[PDB]
């Protein structure tokens, strides 16, 4: 098993798109935020477990750019592979709901309450694409493993197996971080084709 990650050396994203990014990011941010108040957590100063109060639970545009960036990162690398394997990634004709949608979250008449994606559909197209980039996020993780092995003076893992022969709860994590961005790309004006 040699694992090689899709280059996205050359690509850069055009700024359209990195407002998507952005967007997405904030999306992150406020799932994480949501789950981690649902366990429990709230707002504090200070992060503290015995209080569970997590200084992170506050709205994205307070976070430092650093902050923002850890959210950003992985978003702007998935859509770059798209990118790089040669699908299209454009605007739809979709162009006005994201500003409704950032218009409507500021109307008055910090309680993080994202995009439902579960309600969001995909062509069997897009299906499977998705299995394109969950196995390219495995193939990332392996030839990392693959390397740190090496680092070692060699040894195995049980992981660094082909994406195909993973069980399902093993392919999980990488399944729903592509199927989450391409669900929201799709209902934020954005078509993903081959």
């Amino acid at each position: 098993f040699d694992p090689k990650p899709i280059n996205t050396m050359n690509f850069s994203l055009p700024e359209k798109l990195e407002y998507i990014v952005t967007k997405y990011a904030e999306h992150s941010h406020d799932k994480w935020a949501c789950d981690k108040s649902q366990s429990g957590w709230k707002y504090g100063i200070s992060l503290d477990e015995n209080v569970k109060t997590h200084p992170l639970i506050r709205p994205f545009k307070t976070l430092t750019e650093k902050e923002k960036e850890i959210y950003r990162w992985p978003a702007r690398e998935s859509l770059k592979t798209m990118l790089a394997v040669g699908w299209t990634v454009e605007r739809t004709k979709g162009e006005a709901l994201v500003q409704q949608r950032e218009n409507e979250k500021l109307r008055s008449v910090y309680s993080p309450a994202p995009l439902d994606l579960s309600n969001v559909v995909l062509s069997r197209e897009l299906q499977g694409m998705v299995e394109v980039v969950a196995e390219n996020y495995h193939n990332i993780w392996a030839k990392k493993k693959k390397l740190e092995l090496e680092s070692k003076g060699g040894g195995s893992h049980p992981l660094l197996v082909p994406y195909d022969t993973l069980t399902a709860a093993e392919k999980f994590k990488d399944r729903e971080k592509a199927q989450d961005l391409f669900k929201f790309l799709q209902v934020n004006g954005i078509i993903v084709s081959r």
